[PDB]
């Protein structure tokens, strides 16, 4: 469905890039940047905000399960790579929220 | 009224079907981190949360809105991963809980 692929891209996508937590997810972890350096190993698919926005920008997906599946792989990355209390954790979780909550807003 | 039927549906639908899956098992308990050998389970994991203390707490009508609910399923799927780590079986079992769990929430009715 565009419709809802349509509002995964100008709604989803676009109010958890407002939230002031998204920073860390705008772009790939670089693990050589970041000096981490078993994550390329260990996280099979990484994901990130911007690599979804450019899927939805050049019409990638053929459903929105398919770009939900990308956000939720998003945060369980970093749940699975990081530890409870890490602040990495406690902003994937604020951002999941908000990501369940304009879910639950999703037309048809 | 628009709560109490989505709270229908995350009880007779998303719930049951979840349980009803082969890699359930594991998550139909608290983990019980005194049997199962785990000293620091307790410690760094906050709010353990289970299918059976959703499937209580339906029953009981603990939740007074469906995003409460789901709030604890999402709970039992992050405390897995942040526990365990990226390809430890019980971790490929929750995703295939946690994939079918937003395919149920996609025929959610808007209420
Ligand atoms: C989602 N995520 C994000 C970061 C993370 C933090 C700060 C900065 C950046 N940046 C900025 C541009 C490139 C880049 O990688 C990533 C991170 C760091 C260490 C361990 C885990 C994680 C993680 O899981
Ligand atoms: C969600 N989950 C579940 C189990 C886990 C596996 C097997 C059995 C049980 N059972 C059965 C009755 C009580 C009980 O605890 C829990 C587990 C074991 C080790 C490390 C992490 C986890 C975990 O994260
Ligand atoms: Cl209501």
């Amino acid at each position: 469905s565009t419709n809802q692929l349509q509002y995964l891209q100008k709604v989803v996508l676009k109010d958890l890039w407002k939230h002031s937590f998204s920073w860390p997810f705008q772009r790939p972890v670089d693990a050589v940047k970041l000096q981490l350096p078993d994550y390329y190993t260990i996280i099979k698919n990484p994901m990130d905000l911007n690599t979804i926005k450019k899927r939805l920008e050049n019409k990638y997906y053929a459903k929105a399960s398919e770009c939900i599946e990308d956000f939720n792989t998003m945060f369980s990355n970093c749940y699975l790579y990081n530890k409870p209390g890490d602040d990495i954790v406690l902003m994937a979780q604020a951002l999941e929220k908000l990501f369940m909550q304009k879910l639950s807003q999703m037309p048809q």
